[PDB]
């Protein structure tokens, strides 16, 4: 999950520019707080979340797997970023405020990303 020891990974310019521009400005965001750690279906009451979220992912885990060089590149990186807000579409009904929140969070992201290097 954080780590694995099979896994090659490596820090590469654009694994940097994930790390210190892309997790560091959304850490920052107001709305970012839901996705320090990992969706609790028992503190949250959610007996259904893991039968419908096959993959959860949160940022904390992101970040620790930055800095882990759990990574090969910042595309797989990335991917790990929309698991997280996609989950949080399709579990979450439309109007939820977590899906405001994360659509906010999004926008940043791929703002983000268009401005990394290679
Ligand atoms: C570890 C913190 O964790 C959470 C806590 C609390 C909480 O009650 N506190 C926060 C801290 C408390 N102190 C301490 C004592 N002091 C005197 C004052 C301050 C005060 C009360 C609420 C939601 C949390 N965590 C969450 N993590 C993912 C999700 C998530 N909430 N939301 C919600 C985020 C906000 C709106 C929806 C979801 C809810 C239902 C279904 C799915 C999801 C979902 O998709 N995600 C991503």
């Amino acid at each position: 999950e954080v780590s694995n020891p099979s896994k090659p990974g490596r820090k590469t310019n654009q694994l940097q520019y994930m790390q210190n521009v892309v997790v560091k400005t959304l850490w920052k965001h107001q709305f970012a707080w839901p996705f320090y750690q990992p969706v609790d279906a028992i503190k949250l009451n959610l007996p259904d979340y893991h039968k419908i979220i096959k993959n959860p992912m949160d940022m904390g885990t992101i970040k620790k797997r930055l800095e882990n060089n759990y990574y090969w590149s910042a595309s797989e990186c990335m991917q790990d970023f929309n698991t997280m807000f996609t989950n949080c579409y399709i579990y979450n009904k439309p109007t939820d405020d977590i899906v405001l929140m994360a659509q906010a969070l999004e926008k940043i992201f791929l703002q983000k990303v268009a401005q990394m290097p290679q």
